């Protein structure tokens, strides 16, 4: 599924993610638009081969299972696959887990280099949340 802005805004905020944390809702749907252009089906392969999945292009290496990253865990304890889902369900929960691992949102390499600090409250601007 490719959502609108102020459609995956309204998502996860139904799915708590605005203020998770105390990331607000601007920052998360800045990190989508960098790590997937909100769609959700988006897969990157990495150079460790690892694959990042959906929306928030979550890692295989900790977080999900995709049968073929070595030596990795999956700690949302999910199938990668169901990163890719129309329904953001997975991806949000999993999300929650990775910002409370002890770093944040800087997680998210792109969300580092090209939302923190910026003005994120643009990302949700117009939108009836
Ligand atoms: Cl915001
Ligand atoms: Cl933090
Ligand atoms: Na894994």
């Amino acid at each position: 599924k490719v959502f609108g802005r102020c459609e995956l805004a309204a998502a996860m905020k139904r799915h708590g993610l605005d203020n998770y944390r105390g990331y607000s809702l601007g920052n998360w749907v800045c990190a989508a638009k960098f790590e997937s252009n909100f769609n959700t089906q988006a897969t990157n392969r990495n150079t460790d081969g690892s694959t990042d999945y959906g929306i928030l292009q979550i890692n295989s290496r900790w977080w999900c299972n995709d049968g073929r990253t070595p030596g990795s865990r999956n700690l949302c304890n999910i199938p990668c696959s169901a990163l890719l889902s129309s329904d953001i369900t997975a991806s949000v929960n999993c999300a929650k887990k990775i910002v409370s691992d002890g770093n944040g949102m800087n997680a998210w390499v792109a969300w580092r280099n090209r939302c923190k600090g910026t003005d994120v409250q643009a990302w949700i601007r117009g939108c009836r949340l």
